[PDB]
């Protein structure tokens, strides 16, 4: 199985930590897209306990050009809040990246513009809701994206 | 809809500021079964930035038994690594209650013996997996209940 979850300079360590700790649970791969908003020499960062393991599955990227030139994602979807299509209502498959802004801000316009519509997608939420959690969000889109395939490498 | 969390003894502040947002965010009311781990007045709790309306979706309950006598729960389900089906595996419905034990132990054997095997989920995990974040777990088995019963409420 070939999943990516893309962050697009993360800002919060605990968050990035969490969602190492998720990559490793699931076999999904990590990519970072520098600059972070924290080093990761930072306490905040493994409070999360990280085995040396664990960071194996990440891959830090100096930009996004250079993400899309080392990586060359096939299928490049991004959660916004923008998005039109729920993270469920899309089809998942082997090769797919998915791509999360940082916890204060959106990704960027030239970013998004690249993207068709249908994989631009959003977690629903009622009328008048606040900023979900990063990592709570990029753990729904990736434990959906892992059902639909039905969870290949799970015990 | 009527979906319900429940939140053992927890443990750590800025899960629980979590799994607050995520129930404002998704028309899930929350549970806590005291004692906590922190101070409602706690600095990390409200880290969240959360709003005076999010806690209105908050009740607190002495212990498991006053709770089971103030809301009598039609269906419990625990999330336990020791649960069989899988949290998308079951079927969730109107007055469900979906119970979580604390971050750093799980919920107690006179509790866990009190349901049945189809009642006691767990979320997928590929082998030698590590404990997941706790609001993360919550979010991921709240959006698979939501998602299952078409996301009522969401815009």
């Amino acid at each position: 199985m070939a999943l990516n979850i893309v962050l697009y300079e993360p800002e919060i360590p605990p968050n990035t930590g969490n969602i190492i700790r998720l990559c490793a649970n699931t076999g999904f791969r990590l990519h970072i897209i520098e600059p972070m908003g924290f080093a990761w020499d930072d306490k905040r960062l493994r409070r999360a306990g990280l085995d040396y393991h664990e960071f194996t599955a990440v891959t830090r990227h100096h930009d996004y050009r250079a993400f899309l030139e080392a990586e060359n994602p096939q299928r490049l979807f991004a959660l916004t809040t923008k998005g039109t299509p729920a993270h469920s209502a899309v089809s998942y498959q082997d090769g797919d990246y998915l791509m999360f802004g940082p916890e204060t801000r959106g990704l960027p316009a030239s970013i998004l513009d690249a993207l068709p519509a249908e994989q631009k997608i959003r977690i629903p939420m009622v009328p008048d809701s606040r900023s979900m959690n990063l990592s709570n969000a990029v753990s729904v889109v990736v434990y959906e994206a892992w059902r639909q395939l039905g969870y290949p490498g799970a015990v």
